[PDB]
Parts: C-alpha cells; structure tokens; sequence
C-alpha cells in the first residue's frame, strides 16, 4: 500500500464512498470495533452497513460532545471525490488496530498531530471498552500498547515544530481544526490523557500566556492588586501585549539598518491595537487578574468567617432586634451563598450534555466532594442555629466551628498554582496510601495492648472494676494512643492518682509498665522507623511523575479561571448575574483564513516529515 | 535617657542581638574542609523548611481555630473576655502539642485556674481533634520533611 | 482462579457475605463460570457472521 502510493496511485481518485463501505463491511471478526458495529446496527434495524453507523461509534468512542463528519456532511450518504481520503482511510485503520497500516497512512496525512491524538484517544477508550465487557474479548494491553505509540508521535511532532519556531507552534496547538468537530489540538490532547503532551515545553508556555490573558508576560501579582481596586492606575503602569510586540517589531526593523551612516485570542495572536476602554475590560477579563481577585476575596471570606466563629456568634431570642444578630453573620451568608452559585455554574458548565454524566464527570476531581460537604454542612448549621434551644443550638455552634477546618483546608488549592508548591501537594495525596496501612497495622496492635492493659489494671467484677461501659471502651483506644507521642503515664498506670485516674489492682501495678515497655519497643522504635522508611523509598519514585500530573492539571486550572466571572471579589456575585443574562439571552481557540490554514498545514507536515 | 519603658527597651534589644553575633562566628567555622561545606548545604535545605512550615500554618490554623472555637464559646459564660490572648492561643497551643506537649489536663475539664474553664462539650471535642491533628502533623508532614530532606542532600 | 472456585471471576467481598447467611439469594446474584463462559462462546459465535444482511 505504501510502494502503490508512492510509485502511481492517488488516493483522490481511488477512494469512493462504496470503496470506504466496502472496506468497513470487511472488517476481521477478532477486533473491538467488529461488536460495537453489529451492536449499533443491531439496534434500529439495519442489514447493510453505511457512514451513519460507523460515525455514531466514533462519536461514542469520544464522549465529550465530539461530532464525526459522516453524520453531517453530504458526500458521506447515499462524480467529485471525497473531501478527506486519507484520515477516514487513516480512521478505519486504527479502528481494525492495524498497527503498520495505520502508520503508512499517518506518514501521508495532512495533520499529523491531531491525527496522532485522535488515534491514541480511540485506542485506548476501545481498550477501556474491550477490558471492562465479557461479550468483547481482552486484548486491552494490545490497545494501550498502540495508543502509547501514537502519543509519542503527537509529541515528536510537537517537539519539532518547537525546535524551527517557537511562537507559530503555540498557534498551532490554537487552531480550530475543522475535520476533528471544531475541536483543537490542545483539547484532543487532554481529552485522551496525554501527560507527556501537555507536559512538554510549547504546551507549558501556551498556557502561561493563556494565563497572560492579553497582558504584559512581567507584570507582577502587587502591580495587579493595585489596579484591580484602583482602575485609575490600569492605564499608565500596565504594559500589554501590542505594547511589548511593538517594541520587538520597532527594534528589528532598526537592527537592519547598516552600521556605517471576547477577543482575547485574537490580540494575543495577531496584530490587533486596545485603546482605552478596551485594555480596561482586557485587564478585568485577564484570568491572573481573576486569579489575584479570589485570593483576596478569599482572604476576606477567611477572617470574616474565623471572626464569628471566635468571637461573636449568639443564639436566636425573638426579643431583640433582628434577633440579636451581629451584621457580620448576615455578610458570610452572603458569600457562602456566592461560593455556592459557583459551584453551581460549575456544576452547568461541563463538556458532556448530560445531568447524570454533568454530575459523574464533577464529582471526578476530589475538591468538589470537599466543596460539597462544607457547603451542606454549612446550610445544615444555618438552618438548626434559629431554633433557640440549648441542645441544638450548641448541635449549630459545634457544626459551624468545625467546618472551618475544611474551609481552610480548601486554601490549598491556591497555594497550588505555585511551581514548587504545587507538586509537594501532589506528592501528599500520593503518601496517603501508605499512611493508611501504617494506620491498619498500627491499629491492630494498638487494640491488643489496650485490651490487655486495661482488663490487667481494672478487673471485669470487683472492687477495682470501673461500673461505666463508655469509659472502658474509650480507655482501651485512648491511653495507648497518647503513650506513642511519649506521654507515658507512669504515675496513672502504676499505684498513684486514685482519684483522677482510679484505682488500679494490686497485681495491675507491676504489670502494666511491663506491657507498656514492650509496647514502646514494638512502637516506637519498629513501627514509626518503618515509616520513615517506606516513605524514603517511594518519594522518589513519586518525585518522577507528580510533576507531570502538576504539569496536567495547568490546563484544568487557566480553564476554571477563563469561564470565570469578570468581577472582582466584593461585586463577584454583581459579576455572576451577567453570566445568567447571558446564558436566559441565550473559546481558547483562533479561527484561521484558508490561505494561512493552508501554510500552517504545509508547515506542519514539513515538521513532521 | 532614665526612663524604666526605653531603658527596658535597650536591654531587650542588646540582649536579642547577641544572637546575631554569635551566629556570625558560622564564617570563622567555614573555613575548615569539613564544616565548610555542610555550612553551605544547610541554607540551600532552608528552601524546602520554608515550604513545609507554609503547609504546616495552614494545619495549625485550621485546628487552632477550630479547637479555640470549641473549647471556649464566643459568647456565654465560658467565653474569655480577651481579644489578644484568643488570637495568640489559636497560634500557641497547636505549636507546642507538635512537639509532644499534650495539654490533655488542660484542653479537657481540670485546670480551671491556669488554662480556664472549658464548655461541658468542648471537654470531649479537643482530644478528638487533637487525635487527628497529631496523625496529620506528627506521624504524616514531619516524616515527609525526613523524606525531603534526604532526597535533596545526594543532590546538594 | 483457584481462590474463586466455581465461581464468577468479579463477585466482590459483601455480595458473597450477605449470600453466606440468606441462601435464598444464592441463586439469583451470584454468577458462575459456565455462565460467563456460555455468554463468551454465545458472543464470539455471533462476531463470526458477517456485518451485512
Ligand atoms: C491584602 C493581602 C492580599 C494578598 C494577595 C496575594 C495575591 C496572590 C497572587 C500572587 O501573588 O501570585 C503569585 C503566584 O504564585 C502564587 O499565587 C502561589 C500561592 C501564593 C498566593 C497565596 C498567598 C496566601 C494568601 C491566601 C491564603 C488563604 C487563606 C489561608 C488561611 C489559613 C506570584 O505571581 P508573579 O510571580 O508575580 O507573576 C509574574 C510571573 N508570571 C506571570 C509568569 C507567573
Ligand atoms: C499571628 C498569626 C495570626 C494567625 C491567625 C489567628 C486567628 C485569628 C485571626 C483571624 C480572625 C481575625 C480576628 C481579629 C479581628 C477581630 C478583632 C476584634 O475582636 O475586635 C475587637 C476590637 O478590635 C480589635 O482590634 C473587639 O472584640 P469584640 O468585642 O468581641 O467585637
Ligand atoms: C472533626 C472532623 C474534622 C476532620 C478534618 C479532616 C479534613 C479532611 C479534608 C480532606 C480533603 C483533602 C483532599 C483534598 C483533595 O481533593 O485532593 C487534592 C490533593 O490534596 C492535597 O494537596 C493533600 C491533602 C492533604 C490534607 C489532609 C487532610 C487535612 C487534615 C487537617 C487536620 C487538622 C486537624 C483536624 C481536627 C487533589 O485532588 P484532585 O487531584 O484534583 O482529584
Ligand atoms: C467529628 C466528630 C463528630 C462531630 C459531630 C458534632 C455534632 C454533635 C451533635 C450532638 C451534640 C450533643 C451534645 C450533648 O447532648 O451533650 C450531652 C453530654 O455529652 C457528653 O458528656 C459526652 C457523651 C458522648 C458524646 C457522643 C460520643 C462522642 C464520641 C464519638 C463521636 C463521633 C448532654
Ligand atoms: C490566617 C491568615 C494569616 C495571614 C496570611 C496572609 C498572608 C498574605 C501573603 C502576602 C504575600 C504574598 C506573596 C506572594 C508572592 C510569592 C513570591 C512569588 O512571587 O512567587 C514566585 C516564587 O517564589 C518563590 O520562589 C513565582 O511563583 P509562580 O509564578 O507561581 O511559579
Ligand atoms: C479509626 C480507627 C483506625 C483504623 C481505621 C482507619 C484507617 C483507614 C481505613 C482505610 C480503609 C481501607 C482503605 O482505604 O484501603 C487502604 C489499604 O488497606 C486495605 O486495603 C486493607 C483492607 C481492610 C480495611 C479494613 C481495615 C480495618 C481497620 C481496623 C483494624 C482492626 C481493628 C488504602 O486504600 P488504597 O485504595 O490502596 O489507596
Ligand atoms: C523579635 C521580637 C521583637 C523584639 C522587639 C523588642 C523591643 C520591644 C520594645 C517595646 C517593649 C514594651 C514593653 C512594655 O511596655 O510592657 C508592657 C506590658 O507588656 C505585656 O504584658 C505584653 C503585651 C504584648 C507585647 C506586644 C506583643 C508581643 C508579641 C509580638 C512581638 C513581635 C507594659
Ligand atoms: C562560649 C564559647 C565557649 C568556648 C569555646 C572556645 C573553643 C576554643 C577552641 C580551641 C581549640 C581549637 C582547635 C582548632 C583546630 C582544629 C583541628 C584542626 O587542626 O583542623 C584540621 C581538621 O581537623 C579535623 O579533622 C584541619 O582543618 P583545615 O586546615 O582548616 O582543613
Ligand atoms: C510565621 C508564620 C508562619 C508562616 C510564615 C513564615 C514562613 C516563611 C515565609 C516564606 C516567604 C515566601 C518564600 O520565601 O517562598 C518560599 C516558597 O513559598 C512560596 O513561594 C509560596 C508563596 C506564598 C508565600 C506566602 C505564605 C503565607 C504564609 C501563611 C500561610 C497561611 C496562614 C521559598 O522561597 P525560595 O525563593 O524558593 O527559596
Ligand atoms: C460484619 C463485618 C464482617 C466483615 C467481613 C469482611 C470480609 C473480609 C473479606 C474481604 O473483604 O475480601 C477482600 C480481600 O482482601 C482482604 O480480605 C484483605 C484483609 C481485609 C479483611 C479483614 C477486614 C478486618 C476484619 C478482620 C479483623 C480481625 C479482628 C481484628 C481485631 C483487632 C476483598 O475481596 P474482593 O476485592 O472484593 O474480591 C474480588 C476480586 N478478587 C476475587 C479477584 C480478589
Ligand atoms: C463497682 O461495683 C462493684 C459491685 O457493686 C463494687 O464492688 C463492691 O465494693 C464494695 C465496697 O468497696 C465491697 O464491699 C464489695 O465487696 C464489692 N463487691 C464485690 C462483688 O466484690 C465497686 O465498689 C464499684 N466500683 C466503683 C469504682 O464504683
Ligand atoms: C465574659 O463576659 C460574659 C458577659 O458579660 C460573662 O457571662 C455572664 O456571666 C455571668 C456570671 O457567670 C452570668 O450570670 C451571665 O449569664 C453571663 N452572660 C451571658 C450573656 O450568658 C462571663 O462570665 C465572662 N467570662 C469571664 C471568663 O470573665
Ligand atoms: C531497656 C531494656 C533493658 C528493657 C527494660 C525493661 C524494663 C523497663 C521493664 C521490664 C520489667 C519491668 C519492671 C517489672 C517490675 C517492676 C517492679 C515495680 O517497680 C513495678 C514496675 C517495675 C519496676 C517494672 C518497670 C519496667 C520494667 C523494669
Ligand atoms: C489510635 C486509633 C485507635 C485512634 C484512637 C482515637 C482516640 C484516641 C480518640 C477518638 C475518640 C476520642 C474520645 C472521644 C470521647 C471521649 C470521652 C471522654 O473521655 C473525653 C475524651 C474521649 C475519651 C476521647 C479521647 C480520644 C479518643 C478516644
Ligand atoms: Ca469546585
């Protein structure tokens, strides 16, 4: 097939619809995709195979809203050639998983690197679908084996592209690709997991000029925070990006002198002038500046809320005014209730168009469980607190004074945008692991003293028996686990504090340093050092790869920060209205000219070649 | 000038910069083979102690807000009537029990006197909170800092 | 396969321990090696027919 197309054979005039028919009706039998046709045929009752249902199983071998151009286009139903003979060729190939075939006509392609992205996400998402089906048989490390292959095509590609030029590259991973649904290359490399992608050097910079959104690549986190409650200094002592470019263009067009005698992409990537009313709304629109504003809001959200916690929250008496409630309390349901509609709007604003798969792909990340949890425990305590009554008042008090903890606990997620922050944070979740079956381990012999410690000290029936069943079972968990952090309590477990302890047998006084001394031993200087030590081991193998999964995650985070409100933080929920008007009225890409389509085709298979 | 406020200020501040002095000897070590180096190795781990003790504050503040808030209501009768001793305990007593000084006395129902009395549901709130607390510092962060420390110093 | 024997491959932990104590349920939840073998043979004699008519 390679010797016939590169000797006298074009494929613009040899492929027709009925060949492209054809060659899907010849499918082997022992592949992944020979099941997924007959199941999809098989429903709505059709004998002969066309387009329609090879492009209904590729558009459900890529979940997020993707839509194949068979089910659209006019040339695929049923003289001019077909518009794309060598990708729909190139799909039925890696579709068969033909492994040769596949790179033949990937080498004679137009795009090669969302071909390659396109390939590895319908690999290993038919490897997924094969591995978790009995009716369809296991050939899933096959299948993950050949997506690993096409992924570290993508990346060569990439990496060339980089070395010959590095801004027209970061363009390239921008384009609004027409045949892949109006996806771009980015996208299509996030939505197969591609870390070594999003990882490499041209995608890391992409997205800190993303970030740069239409704004100066220098300007520092202070200079932001004071033009963002400040708008009259958003002006002078902001630099942007036409700015920064004319200076480069001015300056090189002098060097070859003789030395005798919601357009935020576009000014990014073109030539495009802001005047005055223009890079006030780019500044505002600026994901950092965004960014800098929720730090600041939370900041405030923080101390507002330690505030009541500590110092002033009263119970509800109809007597006074308002019920005697201080206006600080009324400003955090304000603001909770913002951090609420947030939520909500992320919830909304999800790839699939779904409720059930809106809500799957939310509660993917484990922030959004947190999130949830504190939002509901803090709506719980707000609804029990008006009651007036001691015991559930107290139940309020209690609940609220104990969800600050994930509240601040919360804070880590901005403490992650930092580079060498970022991957320690990734690093912990990792040794969590390890830490839970240190805590199994331990626990079993923490329960095997404490039985044995406190039957020996306290006898069952007796003038020495405690007649208390909580206290029992809570003295079996407590005192051993307070005697790891060496609080030993010597004088207790032998004969001395009758009164604060209780008294122990006489018997019981001899024996429990002696269980506890054993304890210590097998505790203390076994268990914690062998902590120490599985910790050593895997931190470096977890050193390796929590960077690219930091690396990853960049991506997740200028996206959140680009859908986000306008506003700064104390309007923020002024800001989500417009959001709502805009959504009941009823984008990190640049749509091209054909001309330039055309050479950054050229380019990119030059690149490739 | 004989004033018993400054005077106590001149006192205070010569008797901190001795500190500073004497940590200035750290040259006068530097130039022996030995010391000289590990010298050097020292202020490049000082990067990764700054990272820890950022992480750390946002656990010890976490739990010190939230055990101040429990033990001792806002207002009522247990509420202590102090606006700096409330923001120094929420730094304080989360800081100590780091490094094995347990108030369990204190933090519990005894010590009225010294620590204050406590409000009848707080008495079994701050062990529980202090149980979790000292998995997530003691045996989980520092030991994770051993683990830093040791990956760094082939490198250094 | 040993460990899981005469018995499907995916059972977890608690279906086999509510089955342990009610056998009434021993029937309808837990699967078996011919089931999942016949469902194998019943699928992989159907990839063999041809795609069209
Ligand atoms: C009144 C006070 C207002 C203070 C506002 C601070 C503004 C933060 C933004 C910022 O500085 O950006 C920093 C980014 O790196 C980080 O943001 C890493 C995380 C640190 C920021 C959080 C600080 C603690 C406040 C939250 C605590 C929560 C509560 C915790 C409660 C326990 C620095 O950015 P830059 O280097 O200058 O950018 C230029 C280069 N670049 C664009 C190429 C990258
Ligand atoms: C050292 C590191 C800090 C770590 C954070 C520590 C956590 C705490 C900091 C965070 C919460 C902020 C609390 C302080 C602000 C409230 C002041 C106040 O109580 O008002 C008082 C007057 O005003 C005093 O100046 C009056 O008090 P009131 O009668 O009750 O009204
Ligand atoms: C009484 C009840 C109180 C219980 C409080 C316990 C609260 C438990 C809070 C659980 C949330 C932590 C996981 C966050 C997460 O989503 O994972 C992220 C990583 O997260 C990290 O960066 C490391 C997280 C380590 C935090 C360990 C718990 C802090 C306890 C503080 C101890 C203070 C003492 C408390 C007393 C990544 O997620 P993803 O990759 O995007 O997917
Ligand atoms: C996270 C920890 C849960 C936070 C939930 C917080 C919500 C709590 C809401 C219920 C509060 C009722 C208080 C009460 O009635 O006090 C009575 C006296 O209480 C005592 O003297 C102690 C008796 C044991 C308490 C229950 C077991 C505690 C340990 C196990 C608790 C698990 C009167
Ligand atoms: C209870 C609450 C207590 C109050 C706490 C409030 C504290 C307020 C804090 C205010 C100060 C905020 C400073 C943030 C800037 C950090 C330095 C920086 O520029 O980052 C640089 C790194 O730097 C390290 O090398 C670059 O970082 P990057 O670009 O992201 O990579
Ligand atoms: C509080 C009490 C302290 C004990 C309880 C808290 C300690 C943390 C609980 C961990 C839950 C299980 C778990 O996550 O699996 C972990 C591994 O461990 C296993 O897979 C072993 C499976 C047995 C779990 C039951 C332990 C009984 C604890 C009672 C022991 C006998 C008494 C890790 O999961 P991962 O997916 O690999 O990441
Ligand atoms: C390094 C530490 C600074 C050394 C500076 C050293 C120079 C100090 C010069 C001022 C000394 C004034 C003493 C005084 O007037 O005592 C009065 C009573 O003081 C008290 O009872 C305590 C009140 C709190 C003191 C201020 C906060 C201390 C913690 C935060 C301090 C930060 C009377
Ligand atoms: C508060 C104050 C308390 C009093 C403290 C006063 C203590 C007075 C101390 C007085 C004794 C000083 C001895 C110095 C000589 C060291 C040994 C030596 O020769 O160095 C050799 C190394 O040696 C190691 O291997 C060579 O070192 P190099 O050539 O540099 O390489
Ligand atoms: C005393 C209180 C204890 C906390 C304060 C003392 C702890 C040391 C302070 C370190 C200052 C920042 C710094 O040096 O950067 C360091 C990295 O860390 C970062 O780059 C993160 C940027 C956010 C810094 C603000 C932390 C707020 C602490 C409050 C946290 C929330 C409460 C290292 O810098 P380097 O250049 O890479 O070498
Ligand atoms: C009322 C309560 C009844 C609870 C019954 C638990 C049933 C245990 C069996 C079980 O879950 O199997 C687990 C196996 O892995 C293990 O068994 C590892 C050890 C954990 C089990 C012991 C838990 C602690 C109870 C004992 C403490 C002793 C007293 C300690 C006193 C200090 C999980 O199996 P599976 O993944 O679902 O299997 C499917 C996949 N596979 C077949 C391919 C493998
Ligand atoms: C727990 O209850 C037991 C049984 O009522 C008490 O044991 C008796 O104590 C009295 C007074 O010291 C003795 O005269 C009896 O001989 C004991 N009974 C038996 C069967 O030996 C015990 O005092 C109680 N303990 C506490 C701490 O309250
Ligand atoms: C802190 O101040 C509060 C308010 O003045 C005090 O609470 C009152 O205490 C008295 C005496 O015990 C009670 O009769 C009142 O019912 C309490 N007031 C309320 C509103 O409940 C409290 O005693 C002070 N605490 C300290 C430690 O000084
Ligand atoms: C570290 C090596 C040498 C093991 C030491 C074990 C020691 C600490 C253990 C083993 C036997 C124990 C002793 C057994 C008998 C007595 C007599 C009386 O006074 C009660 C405690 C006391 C004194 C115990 C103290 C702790 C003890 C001495
Ligand atoms: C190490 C493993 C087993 C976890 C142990 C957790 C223990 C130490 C925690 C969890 C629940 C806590 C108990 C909760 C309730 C009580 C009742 C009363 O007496 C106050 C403290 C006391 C007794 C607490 C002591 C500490 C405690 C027992
Ligand atoms: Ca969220």
């Amino acid at each position: 097939a390679e010797l016939f197309l590169q000797n006298g054979l074009s494929m613009r005039e040899f492929l027709s619809l009925d060949i492209l028919c054809k060659l899907y009706a010849e499918v082997p039998g022992n592949t992944t995709i020979k099941p997924l046709l007959q199941k999809e045929m098989g429903k709505r009752q059709v004998k002969t195979i066309d387009m329609d249902v090879v492009g209904e199983v590729i558009e459900e071998l890529m979940g997020d809203m993707f839509e194949s151009y068979y089910r659209k286009d006019g040339h695929y139903f049923g003289i001019d050639p077909l518009p794309t003979p060598y990708l729909d060729v190139f799909l039925w190939a890696v579709l068969c998983n033909r492994r040769e075939l596949a790179r033949v006509l990937w080498e004679a392609g137009r795009e090669p690197m969302a071909a390659a992205l396109m390939a590895s996400r319908l690999l290993k998402r038919m490897a997924s679908r094969a591995q978790e089906d009995n009716t369809i048989t296991d050939i899933s490390s096959d299948l993950y084996d050949h997506a690993r292959l096409f992924e570290e095509r993508a990346v060569g590609v990439l990496d060339e592209c980089f070395n010959e030029n590095e801004t027209l590259s970061q363009t390239l991973l921008v384009r609004e690709l027409d045949h892949y649904s109006r996806m771009t290359a980015l996208e299509l490399a996030v939505s197969a997991e591609s870390q070594d992608f999003i990882a490499h050097t041209s995608c890391q910079v992409l997205l800190t000029r993303l970030w740069m959104g239409t704004m100066a690549m220098n300007t520092r986190w202070w200079k932001v925070l004071v033009c963002l409650y400040l708008p009259v200094l958003i002006f002078p002592i902001i630099y942007f990006v036409p700015d920064e470019q004319h200076e480069r263009q001015a300056a090189e067009r002098e060097h070859q002198k003789s030395l005798n005698q919601d357009d935020s992409m576009e000014v990014i990537m073109r030539n495009k002038k802001l005047g005055f009313c223009d890079r006030i709304m780019h500044f505002y629109s600026a994901p950092f500046s965004k960014f800098v504003g929720n730090v600041v809001g939370y900041l405030a959200f923080i101390f507002l809320y330690a505030y009541v916690v500590l110092f002033n929250f009263p119970r509800f008496d109809p007597a006074k005014t308002l019920g005697g409630i201080h206006p600080t309390e009324i400003v955090l349901y304000f603001w909770v209730f913002t951090i609420l509609i947030e939520e909500i709007r992320q919830l909304a604003a999800k790839p699939p168009k779904y409720i059930k798969d809106k809500v799957s792909v939310y509660f993917s990340d484990t922030w959004n469980f947190v999130d949830i949890f504190s939002l509901t425990v803090f709506i719980i305590a707000i609804i029990l607190r008006f009651f007036t009554n001691s015991r559930i008042f107290t139940a309020s008090r209690i609940i609220l004074s104990l969800d600050i903890i994930f509240f601040i606990v919360r804070s880590l997620q901005i403490f992650s945008v930092n580079r060498l922050l970022g991957p320690k944070l990734v690093m912990i979740q990792k040794m969590m692991q390890d830490l839970a079956q240190f805590i199994i381990i331990l626990a079993v012999f923490t329960i095997a003293y404490g039985i044995a410690l406190h039957a020996v000290m306290f006898p069952s029936p007796g003038i020495y028996a405690r007649n208390n069943t909580w206290v029992t079972i809570t003295s079996v968990v407590q005192y051993p686990y307070w005697q790891m952090y060496g609080e030993l309590f010597l004088d207790e477990i032998q004969g001395e504090k009758p009164k604060e302890f209780g008294e122990v047998d006489p018997d019981g006084r001899w024996l429990s340093p002696l269980l506890l001394a054993i304890y210590m031993v097998f505790t203390n200087i076994l268990l914690l050092n062998l902590l120490i030590a599985i910790f050593n081991y895997t931190f470096e193998r977890v050193q390796e790869d929590s960077d690219k999964v930091w690396k990853f995650q960049r991506y997740d985070l200028v996206q959140e920060y680009h859908s986000r409100p306008v506003f700064a933080p104390p309007l923020v929920l002024l800001g989500h209205i417009l959001i709502f008007i805009r959504w009941v009225w009823r984008t990190m890409k640049i749509g091209l000219s054909p001309a330039e389509m055309e050479q950054m085709d050229n380019w990119e298979f030059q690149a490739a070649e």
